[PDB]
């Protein structure tokens, strides 16, 4: 089963944001695929 991305709270910069949506998307990607 694919990881599932800890959702970023108050502390997050922009990067972490956009590695969190690239992960998550990843982890949607995966999961269909699964």
């Amino acid at each position: 089963p694919p990881k599932k991305p800890k959702k970023p709270g108050d502390n997050a910069t922009p990067e972490k944001l956009a590695a969190y949506e690239k992960e998550l998307a990843a982890y949607e990607k995966e999961l269909a695929a699964y």
